[PDB]
């Protein structure tokens, strides 16, 4: 059925993790995603991978809308497609992470969603559960999406000059899965790395991160 994003590519009998091509309304080009199909179920489109480094996130407000990477590795979505995604029904928001000595957790939202960008593809969220903290390392309660060449946190500094990458930063605030990708025993004392501190903590950096979405109702 109006293959308008993996739940929906799910549906329609194609069972198996890879990549597909999506029909987002009020698209004009169809777009390409992973579909995590594993977890939970399954019907995930991903909106941000990172395993290895390759792909560098340290990029400005237009590489930020539109996408950057490959669907067949590290990638971002594009806040533009994610908003136009998550115009077309409510989604929950799911986060997967794992550290350097193999322990895998997950946080999640019931409910996701971003503005569009007149209003800087700000971030709401409810309803955060999981293993990955007893708090949401992402502010649920309101930041705008801040890059180098956009300073848009809530902060007189500029939160993207000092950890790197886009994100919603507040005061940086507890997490930026977009950060510098540190490799083996180099994960420990790193300040601008892919945080999540309610996990890891401020020093971390991550080894691996999904952020995919599905329908509430699935």
């Amino acid at each position: 059925g109006s293959f308008r994003d993996c739940a929906d590519v799910y549906q329609a009998g194609f069972n198996k993790s890879g990549i597909y091509t999506i029909y987002i309304n009020n698209m004009p080009e169809p777009k390409k995603v992973f579909c995590n199909m594993d977890v939970n179920g399954g019907g995930w489109t991903v909106i941000q991978h990172r395993e290895d480094g390759s792909l560098d996130f340290q990029r400005g407000w237009k590489e930020y809308k539109m996408g950057f990477g490959n669907p067949s590795g590290e990638y971002w979505l594009g806040n533009e497609f994610i908003f136009a995604i998550t115009s077309q029904r409510q989604y929950m928001l799911r986060i997967e992470l794992m550290d350097w000595e193999g322990n895998r957790a997950y946080s999640q939202y019931d409910r996701f969603h971003i503005g569009n960008e007149k209003q800087n593809y700000r971030l709401y969220l409810k309803g955060h559960t999981g293993t990955a903290g007893k708090q949401s390392s992402l502010i649920l309660h309101g930041a705008d999406f801040s890059t180098k060449d956009a300073d848009n946190d809530n902060c007189m500094c500029k939160c993207a000059l000092m950890l790197t990458g886009g994100w919603w930063f507040d005061d940086c605030g507890p997490s930026n899965l977009n950060g510098m990708f540190y490799t083996a025993g180099q994960n420990h004392g790193k300040l601008n790395g892919i945080k999540w501190h309610y996990f890891k903590g401020p020093s971390y950096s991550l080894r691996s991160t999904t952020m995919m979405i599905r329908p509430l109702d699935f």
